[PDB]
């Protein structure tokens, strides 16, 4: 009974295989067959290539010894190498052309999901080329999905020597019979066979995957589209910045490139962005996923005025100052989406680009009390229930598990009756005591919000809705302005409070505005449609954020 | 008696003044005098420029209303504007040409050092230009040095209206008589005068500074060269990453751009890099100043083998993995410098560039026990005193204040007799009980190391010297390799253990090696010669790190 799957890198998890480049090079240059491919394996175990694969030497030291072996090989064949034949150029292009074999990674992912221990075992080199970063990036993207990465150059052993196989088994803490082993090279596959490991010769991925599901009994081919990579909180870099004597802001940080600040809504977490964080970092961005003031590991002062937009925006500017960031692209959802529009209106020099999910930009009406405006919309009745301090806190803090289970549900799992809320006496009055688990979330993810909300509760989060007058007065100062920085508005078809039609007049104030629209998406956008959220944001970030 | 100094931005802290660009534009285009300069002040308090300065409108909304005012002004003068006259182009270039007036900032710095409250009061706009980042960067660099930044567009008030002056005084919490006020515009200076504030009309900086020192009684002109900006720990972004179940690594993070990982030596802190952190971030780098394993807020496991180079390097790779960083330039000093060379030898794909202060790269001798090699050098005797667990801990942990005061001193403040150390019975045996304060450090900075070392002590730090055999064996595997990635070796003339001549054969293993040499510099390089350390590193980073 199998419990481990092992994959080769070249020709297995990564395609096209770098090896197959000496063959294509011979064919393109009209050189004798296997001329380059054997100058490559010149001297077998004592040759330049074996020393490279054991980590005796680096790739840069290796380039000229391979060139030498290419000279000698041409001599014997009686042929001549071009004019500006370059081993370095051949290898740079081949390493650069090699991409992840996505269906192979998906199968490894699925096996690890179904309890398997997964590992990459590869014959590789110590890359010191000026362009080594491209490969380093690929190895970082691949490795995160596996329990182990065994590189020949780092262990001083090499396939097909049998000690690397015994090394592999020892690191797996398993007998050869509990192990599937995939390799595109028959000779490297043989010692694993000889030990009794289940082996697959990988030519085409499809056939290799049919063999893999046959042997594991796990469906890997024709599988439904998987969810994007999520975040495990204990594996993240956690950041803390004091913005004022009593306020510290917590954030999760991943990737390099332009700073992208993620601003969650009510009553959320940095964790509401779990499906966006690895995707945005992978797309070449430095992700800063905030725990907004009043939430998680961020400070939660009791005062109502501490949560008015003016102070929240000012603390976000200090946050950038303290981090030494002249700018960040601000991406908000719900209350975060509202903050994000104000950051663009009051601090455009600090915002590279602005994006909102569900929350539209609507200028304040100077001829109407914000309380009158909230009363004019029946779906906004919950906002009035939130006004009186302690009331919503008592209902929301009574059973945290029930709270998040009742809130965090897709548009087809409706448990709430957002109508006549203060009259009904609360949000969960017609709601079950033990709500079923939504398909959007696991029980584990619910317990994370439960644990996060145990520190400060709902007072600070609810205080975000308790500054309607202060926010209105402050917003009225921006009524002559327009948003002329790059901006994205993403609507969710099934958000029944922040309806897509609420965003219809936005180009009157944001003429260069770009849009996104998600169908069959409720209020909890990020976890409802993670795949399309990422697709819309990455595409917008690459076109308008730089 | 003065206690506050207030500075205008344009023409005072920043030069050349943006205003003086309409004048230069008229002169270059042979247009009638003050034609542009008055199209600029068209409508006075009710005009387009006043609305811009109050934050009623943004700079992008303003561009076309100024162009209009330029049309009307030409009409009356009977002249014609060029062909492709551009207000946007004129302003982009002028904002971009404007740099910090360094002597003015130095005087503000000195005044704040001598107990003054400093502030910037400026008539500015809400910048939403595609190129707004350049100015945002300048404002971030300037503002950090002041107690307050009062921007007209953010307060809705404007100079010369007297409410901004009363606003300024209220924010300062001081009477007009305790305030110096510098402005290049006589009309903006007048209401401050009228209130009884001490005022300076700033034409040339030199005359303005002579007036400023006359009025404050503080020397600001012909002052010795100041030290670089340091770090206040409570104002930094603090980062935490779990690299393995029991090891978490702490780091300080500042700036944006390519990742630069700073690796301190023995017995130091992330804080040993205090003078480099703001400078490197200012030079366009994302600084990650580590608390190395066994130090400060990082985990300090008791085990000796937890501090061998192999594991320390492996944890640094995991650190990059968890942060989503494919690479970082690694800059080390002392033990950090040693780690930095090994990261380059074992993980060149993860190191953008490698730099060491004082610590040379010397290949391991396979024909000699590392203990025999340490014995061959009399100055390395302290390393043998460090071998026996508990001994050096007892002496180093007895009085922390005495420890750091005795260690952290320049080459001309010698208190230690590094000779026959285990024979003498310790490091501080001939050292005073109450050492004088070195000129390199303040008492406050000493108390920071004292507080940091109270958590874990010297066991983990000393364990770095207790893996000589393990490190040697591991290093012997890299003997066939060469360092072919960009590298910098910085020698300190007066380091009497890590002598400059120890680095003499480095090009045999690092052929493309670049060098730096600091004269009159002891072992504590970063705090001994901060100005030249920064100059050497920035220049090397810009030429070789990208
Ligand atoms: C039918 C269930 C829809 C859920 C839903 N939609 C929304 N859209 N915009 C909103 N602020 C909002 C909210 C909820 C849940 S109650 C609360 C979290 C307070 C806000
Ligand atoms: C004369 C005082 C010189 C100070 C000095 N120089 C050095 N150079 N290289 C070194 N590891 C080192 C050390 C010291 C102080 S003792 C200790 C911190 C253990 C190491």
């Amino acid at each position: 009974t199998l419990r481990a799957a092992v994959f080769d890198l070249d020709g297995v998890l990564a395609l096209p295989a770098v090896f197959g480049v000496l063959g294509r090079t011979e064919e393109a240059l009209a050189l004798p067959r296997g001329l380059l491919n054997d100058a490559f394996q010149k001297g077998g175990p004592e040759g330049a290539t074996t020393r490279l694969m054991k980590g005796e030497i680096t790739l840069s030291q290796w380039i000229p010894l391979m060139e030498e072996n290419c000279r000698k090989c041409s001599e014997t064949a009686k042929v001549c190498l071009p004019k500006n034949f370059s081993i370095k150029e051949i290898f740079d292009k081949a390493i650069s052309a090699r991409k992840i074999n996505r269906p192979m990674l998906q199968a490894a992912l699925m096996l690890r999901k179904k309890g398997f221990t997964t590992a990459i075992l590869t014959n590789t080199w110590l890359d010191d080329r000026a362009e080594r970063d491209g490969l380093a990036q690929l190895m970082c993207e691949l490795k995160m999905h596996f329990d182990f990465l065994i590189e020949s150059c780092q262990v001083g052993m090499v396939k097909p020597e049998p000690q690397i196989y015994k090394f592999l088994l020892d690191t797996l803490k398993a007998s050869p019979s509990e192990v599937v082993f995939l390799d595109d090279i028959g000779a490297n596959l043989k010692p694993a066979r000889d030990l009794g490991m289940v082996t697959i010769l990988v030519q085409d991925t499809d056939t290799a995957l049919k063999e893999l599901e046959k042997v594991t009994g796990i469906q890997l081919l024709n599988t439904p589209a998987p969810l994007p990579t999520s975040c495990n909180p204990s594996d993240m870099s956690h950041g803390y910045v004091t913005v004022k004597p009593r306020v510290r802001l917590h954030f999760v940080e991943l990737g390099s490139g332009p700073a992208v600040c993620l601003c969650h809504g009510f009553p959320e977490s940095w964790y509401s962005w779990r499906y966006q964080i690895p995707a945005l970092a992978q797309a070449g961005y430095r992700v800063l996923a905030m725990d907004m003031k009043g939430y998680g590991e961020s400070s939660a002062p009791p005062e109502i005025e501490e949560y008015c937009m003016e102070v929240l925006c000012k603390e976000m500017v200090t946050f950038l100052d303290k981090l030494g960031l002249s700018q960040a692209v601000f991406i908000g959802h719900d209350w975060g989406g509202m903050l994000v529009w104000y950051m663009a209106l009051f601090y455009p020099e600090r915002v590279r680009a602005v994006a909102s999910l569900n929350t539209p930009f609507i200028p304040a009406n100077p001829n109407m009390s914000p309380l009158e405006s909230i009363k004019a919309n029946p779906v906004f009745d919950y906002q009035l229930y939130f006004q009186e301090p302690g009331v919503a806190e008592a209902e929301l803090e009574q059973n945290l598990s029930r709270t998040f289970k009742s809130l965090f549900r897709a548009s087809d799992e409706s448990v709430l009756s957002m109508h006549k809320v203060c009259e009904a006496g609360g949000l969960f009055v017609n709601s079950p005591e033990e709500p079923s688990l939504s398909r959007m979330v696991t029980e584990e993810e619910i317990q994370f919000y439960v644990q996060q909300f145990k520190k400060s509760g709902f007072r600070g989060p609810l205080n975000w809705y308790r500054n309607m007058e202060r926010n209105w007065k402050w917003a009225c100062k921006s009524l002559g302005r327009k948003i002329l920085i790059p901006a994205l508005m993403v609507t969710a078809e099934k958000d029944f409070v922040l309806v897509p039609q609420m965003s219809q007049h936005m180009e009157d104030w944001i003429p260069h505005l770009k849009r996104g629209h998600i169908e069959d998406c409720g209020h909890w956008t990020q976890m409802d449609k993670p795949t399309e959220v990422n697709q819309i944001l990455i595409k917008w970030l690459d076109s308008d954020a730089r």
